[PDB]
DNA sequence: TGTCTTCAACTGCTTTCGCATGAAGTACCTCCCAACTACTTTTCCTCACACTTG
């Protein structure tokens, strides 16, 4: 229950946390050591860097339901473990991600922090339409300047195998 | 003009001494309160049309 800059800071924070919860199920899910974990962490560290700069009263960050998986997606590609469609279907099928419902938090309290303008608009709003999902990845790459930072992006002779 | 006589209406009382065990007048209006559903609210997000090229 707070509006403005600090409302945003915790909106920020909550976004912070669920992604982390997302990542660890990621590790249990695939089991691809420190590596998957730390690359994902700095990726968002890098994402955060940008958010602070256009701060003042910049509230454009309200990253979407898709922003988080785009993050995990790009981090995975850096590593280049899998694929997108496969990942998405697997995730929906097993709810592997905490993606669809945002009640997890650890907030009970973050919830009450008045999901207000933001945190309420977090965790599970709706399912991806048309490019309502590849477009975000591009935006993340732009903010990220991801291609310079990470090697071999979108690759995978494994998607071909998956497909045949 | 004067005195006597009756009847009926009204006054006042008819154990003491303690526990009990207190309750209860109050109508007209109400604003507040509690409610169900619908509607509205704040912040955020993402795409779209057009113009110009050859």
């Amino acid at each position: 229950k707070l509006i403005g800059h600090e409302a945003k800071l915790l909106f920020l924070k909550s976004f912070q946390f669920i992604l982390k919860r997302q990542i660890r199920w990621l590790i249990t899910e695939m089991r691809f050591p420190k590596e998957f974990e730390h690359v994902a962490k700095i990726i968002w560290l890098k994402i955060l860097k940008t958010i602070n700069d256009q701060p003042q009263e910049e509230l454009k960050l309200q990253l979407h339901m898709t922003s988080t998986i785009s993050i995990l997606y790009l981090a995975s590609t850096h590593l280049s473990l899998p694929v997108y469609t496969c990942d998405y279907i697997k995730w929906i099928c097993t709810a592997k991600m905490p993606y669809f419902q945002a009640s997890e938090i650890l907030p009970k309290s973050w919830r009450i922090q008045l999901p207000n303008y933001y945190v309420s608009i977090l965790e599970g709003s709706i399912s991806p339409f048309n490019g309502q999902l590849y477009n975000k990845i591009a935006l993340t790459c732009g903010m990220i300047h991801f291609k310079e930072f990470f090697n071999s992006e979108i690759s995978c002779q494994g998607l071909l195998l998956k497909l045949v």
